[PDB]
Formats: C-alpha cells, structure tokens, sequence
C-alpha cells in the first residue's frame, strides 16, 4: 500500500494526519494516476448525485413536469438549506403536483455555518423540505408518480424508483449488480458503495458527455441527460451547494471547465471537459477525479482537492488563487498567532 | 507498525476508519500494554494542564491566594465556559488582584453545543475570561504575581513560570529537557509534545500520590500537589468540563476511583487508582492510560476511551453503562433508521 497523507503541525511537530486515496481516470475509466489505494470500496454518498439525478432523468413521462436546469441543479445538490433552496424544492414539488408531507428524507443542522446561526436566533426547527438531498426526493418522488407506481414508498429498495437508480449507477460504473454494495444514507434513501476510481469514472462520463454534446454529436439519450447534468451543475453552482461552500466556488472560479461535488464522510468527485491541462496529463478526452480522506475530515478533503487540481496543472494560479482559504485552512490561535499549518507529503504515481 | 483501528460502518461497509495510539503504564512509567505506537511522540494539549497545574500549586506564595479544590479543578480544565466557569475565573482573578486585561488568552466558541446555543441566541461574543483555558491561565498570572515576576508576559517562554512548567514537565516524563519538544497552543501558551506513553506515565504519578496521601503515607511536597490535584478534579469534574461533557460523566461515573482529562486534536490521559482490576492487569500499584487519535476525531476518542476501560476490566458494566452514548455513538438518520455504528478492530499487546 502507497503511503499517501495530508498532515497538520503546530510548531512543525505533527498534529494530526489523514490519509488520502484519489483515482484520476480517462473519459473510459482507465487509471493516470493515484493516491492511496484508488480501488478503495467506498460509500459514494452524495457524491453519487449525478448518478441518482440520471436515473431520475431516464424515467419516462419525467420530461413532462418541465424541470429545468436549477431543477437538475438541486437534483445534484448538497444544498446549505438557503430560503431560495427551500423555495425551488416546493418549486418542483408543485411541478409533480406532490406536497412536503410525501417526502420521505428529514430536516437537519444545515450544512452552511451562516445558515444555521440564522435558524439557531430564529428558533427555527428544520424540516424535510430543508434536506440538503430535498431535490434528489422531490426527483424520486417525481419518477414514481411519472410512471404509475406508488408514492408512500419511492424511497424503498423494493420499489422501482429504485430498482432504476441501482441498475443506473451499476451501468454508468461499468459493474455487475454484485460489485455495488448498498446502505442507507442520512436522507433515508438507498446509497452505494463501489471502487473508488469507478466514482471518477461516473465524473469523468458527465464530463465527456458535455465535450460530445458541444461539438453537435448524435448522442443517446443517456449522453444527452448526462451532458444536461453537467450543465446544470456548472451553470447553477449555487443550487449544488450554497454561498461560501467549496463546491458552489470551485464551480463559480472554473465557469464550466469542471463540476465538482462532495460527498458526506469526506469523499469528492471532479468531471473535468477536455483542455489544454488534460492534453498535458497524457489523454485525449475528459478527466474524472475522485478523492477520499480515510478518517472522514471535510476540511482536510477540501485542502487536499485544491493541492491535486494545482498538482494536475487544472485551472490557472489565479483561477484556484479564489481557493485559498480552503487549500492552506487558518491555523491561526485565540490571540491572532500563527501556531501551525497543513502539509501534503503525498505523491502522485502514474 | 500494528495496525490497530477504530472504524464506522453504514449498513456493514466501511465508512471512515482511523488509526488509534495507546499506551497503559505503571506508577514508574513501564509500558503494560500498547496499541499502534505507543510512544508516538504526541502533541499533550489541554492534556498536559495537570502537569501544569503542579507547576502553579509549586509555585512558592500560590498557596495564600486561598485557591479552593474548585479553583485547582479549574486550572485542570478545557471548561465549557459556563456561567459558573466565567464567574469562578473572575472570582480567581479577584484573589491575586489581576483583571481579565492581564490575560493573555482569547475567547472562542464554547467546546459545548448547548452553551455556543445559547451565545449565537444572545449574539454574545466571548472574551478571555471565557477560554476554556482561562484557569490555567489565572493560575500562570497568580505564580507570576507570587513569586514577583513581570505578569505582561507569564505566557512567554523566557519567563519564569514557563521555565517552571517546562522543567515540571520533564521532570514527570523522566526525560531530557531536549526530548520534549514545544509549540504554541489556542490559548497562546506553551504547549509541549513527548512520546506518548510519558502522557500516560504522569496520569500514573497522579493516581500513585492520590493512594500515597489516602494511606497516610509521609510525602514529598510534589506527591502531596499531585494528590490534592488528583481530589480536586475527582470532587469537581464539572469545573474539568461541564454538563454533558466526557470527562464529567466519565469521573462522575467513577466517584473517586480515576482521573481523567480530553487533549485537543484527540489526545486523552487517565490515571486510575490501585485497585482490583489494575492487580489483575500486573501491576501492584496505580496505572496510566494514553490515547491518540491520529486524525483528531475526538468521537471515535471518546468511543475508544470507553472501550479501553472496559478491555481493561476498570469499572464495572453498571459504572461503564452511564458513558453508553460514548462508547457506541449512534448512528441514526434524520428519520430515526439506525444505518450503522462503530466498531474497534484493534488488539491491545502485552
Ligand atoms: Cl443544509
Ligand atoms: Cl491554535
Ligand atoms: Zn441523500
Ligand atoms: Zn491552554
């Protein structure tokens, strides 16, 4: 096994360190290059979104209720529960004329500081309409009402919502049924475990779909539904996420060269179109990246995504300079003194 | 390297694991037991205050301040800056004749949910009475004022109470001044690093003077400051921490019986008193435990913690069961579905 680590000081002795897997993949899902052990069975949690949001796409009679981008946006998102995140999920349960009372995820501590201060003076108690996964249920909900099957349990293993979305993420991972494991998510929905570079190989097809369906080429209606995942996302970063979340200005600084997204438990998963930097790392399409931080650390996973995409030569210094506070995160003590800092002693390996 | 684990799972598949460091000792330091590396060289944090705190009660003149065993539990603390915690720092400032002005700590978010609650509710902005270090500080600025030393910087390490805790230190690890190794802490003071096990070897020397002076036995003037520091945080656990918090309920649950104190970034130190489970581990007199997190998680460190005591027979079910919520953390959704747990797939060495 690689010994790759992301490591913290204080006064140069060694606070804590976590350890780091990450896959880079070609638009085939083929190996570049790696940290850690890249086939690390993970729990792709949120970061299977995409993968949830095409299954969503793919049901027929869906295209009826005229979602439109920041719709497939919030389909994607882990939102900070924002007003206007809340105010587009009853957007879209209206557009399958559904109600907050048929979602089956719940309310939580928001995912933005800021916006939990604001609940926390306010008293306000959260609930399913203020998921971070609201859109993916309202979507679920969506594709069992467009079909016909029932409502109460679109969430169910047994049902075919699900039945769709688990034979969807086995496709778009290239995997037999057998080598996706299943559990369930915060959200109360199914969630999938897989290799980890098979979680760069789902980005790195978003990513190739947008590049084919921009140069006017006959496309599936997967291709299709994907590129359109992909352009929702990077059009509607805000949607993803929220104000101040990394995924929301990583997105906002590369203005559709990628989209990125996190996954709880300290998982990311990058779908880079083909550039000038991806020529450069040795192949001729998309990129997918995917990254996991062993212990689960988000500041961590942040700080190591940022060091891989400047590793990778993507964007420009000015580009990721927009990133800084989350690439080298403060260390700075109760009195304004600088104690310690963040450190990647990783290597990439091709 | 043994590779010793604690690891959360969502419905059977791993989700995050991390890498535990332990070491049980004797009253004289031997190491009885170990996980990972137990002489890890480790960054003590707030768990070195009762180190600390000896160098403080040491301190000629201290002594007529009139410090009370909930003042001397105080110095020993992380506090949850509770009402109580900010009035009993006040009240010691009022003893030596200093203001919060002389502090050289900072305020910050309080280490209890509950309380940060209630300051985000009241917009309240903490100062440095309210550092959960604000004790140890008060104690610094009480043996600078004693022994008539400058008080601007007691927090400098050319100052004579830094000299006082440095050697104090090396003293109750057995080593060299040039084994330990310094850095700055939240609280803008000192903080020093040594392997692992010497943080076990001086929560030892704690429970040892505790059975000397219980006994009756003739002391030394340092076992006897170790003995009335080993009481204070036993009789006033709730000025160690506060409501809620582990090492409250942890020596609550005892009544007596240990000591035991939370390090930032997921160190943690028990000294337990001879007893009937200490003789059947192979010592016949007081034990040390020490624990580190690799990555910092201070949930999988409690969780730890509480498994340690019970691999080590220390307590008994009924005494162990009060710290149930520690010891197998829930992992529930936000629709009340368990969806996994923690486990310890790791093996303590003789
Ligand atoms: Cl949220
Ligand atoms: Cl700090
Ligand atoms: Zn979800
Ligand atoms: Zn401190």
């Amino acid at each position: 096994p690689s010994e790759d680590f992301v490591v913290t000081d204080r006064g140069g002795i060694v606070e804590n360190s976590h350890r780091v897997h990450a896959a880079v993949v070609d638009a085939k899902g083929r190996l570049l290059y790696a940290l850690g052990n890249p086939t690390r069975m993970t729990l792709a949690r949120s970061a299977a979104k995409p993968a949830q949001a095409l299954a969503i796409l793919e049901t027929e009679g869906v295209a009826g209720y005229g979602f439109d981008d920041a719709d497939i946006a919030l389909m994607c998102a882990s939102h900070s529960s924002e007003d206007r995140h809340i105010a587009r999920t009853r957007a879209m349960l209206s557009k399958i004329k559904a109600e907050e009372a048929d979602l089956r995820c719940g309310g939580h501590p928001s995912l933005s500081e800021m916006v939990n201060r604001s609940w926390i003076k306010q008293d306000f108690i959260p609930t399913a309409v203020c998921s971070n996964c609201s859109g993916k249920h309202v979507g679920m909900l969506a594709g069992a009402r467009a079909i016909g099957a029932g409502t109460d349990g679109y969430h169910l293993p047994d049902h075919p919502m699900q039945g769709r979305v688990k034979r969807t993420v086995a496709e778009l991972c290239d995997l037999d049924a057998g080598d996706v494991e299943w559990g369930t998510d915060g959200c109360n929905l199914p969630t999938p475990a897989f290799p980890l570079d098979r979680l760069g190989r789902i980005y790195a097809k978003l990513a190739s779909a947008a590049d084919g369906s921009d140069a006017g080429e006959g496309q599936s209606t997967r291709c299709a539904a994907l590129a359109h995942i992909f352009r929702a996302m990077a059009r509607h970063p805000e949607m993803v996420a929220g104000e101040g979340r990394y995924c929301t200005m990583l997105m906002r600084a590369f203005d559709g060269a990628l989209v990125g997204k996190l996954g709880a438990d300290a998982s990311y998963a990058i779908g880079v179109r083909a550039s000038d930097a991806t020529r450069q790392l040795g192949t001729d399409g998309a990129l997918g990246i995917s990254v996991k931080i062993e212990d689960g650390n988000l500041e961590m996973l942040y700080a190591v995504v940022t060091e891989l995409l400047e590793r990778l030569g993507i964007g420009s210094p000015d580009v990721r300079s927009q990133l800084a506070s989350f690439h080298h995160p403060q260390r700075v003590n109760t009195m304004g003194v600088t104690t310690g800092g963040v450190s990647f002693p990783f290597k990439l390996r091709g």
